[PDB]
């Protein structure tokens, strides 16, 4: 980025039962813009086979990931937060990386 995009962040709220880690994520934008829906992306380190999702149009590309959070559940102002989650099967390893990237901007986990 040869300019100065955003730099939001997202926290993780894992909840693994037997096998199926349900990640309760909460987006946090603070850069400076009316977030009326968005599309972040990064990749699952281990084999987080995500499948069930809500309040987020998740999409696993082979092994990577992307989430297009709807406009309604994505109506958070520059200094606000959003939230979504899903249920994926794990194996006991790294689940959430570090700084993912909103639709065109980085985002440090929380």
């Amino acid at each position: 980025a040869s300019s100065g995009p955003a730099g939001c962040q997202v926290l993780w709220g894992v909840n693994q039962w037997n096998t199926g880690f349900t990640a309760n994520v909460t987006v946090k934008n603070t850069s400076s813009a009316p977030v009326d829906g968005w599309t972040l992306t990064f990749s699952f380190p281990s084999g987080q086979q995500v499948t069930q999702a809500w309040s987020s149009t998740v999409t696993q590309s082979g092994s990577a990931v992307t989430v297009r959070n709807a406009p309604w559940n994505g109506s958070i102002p520059a200094g606000g937060t959003a939230q979504f989650g899903f249920n994926g099967s794990h194996t006991g390893t790294n689940a959430a990386p570090t700084a993912f990237s909103l639709n065109g901007t980085p985002c440090t986990v929380g």
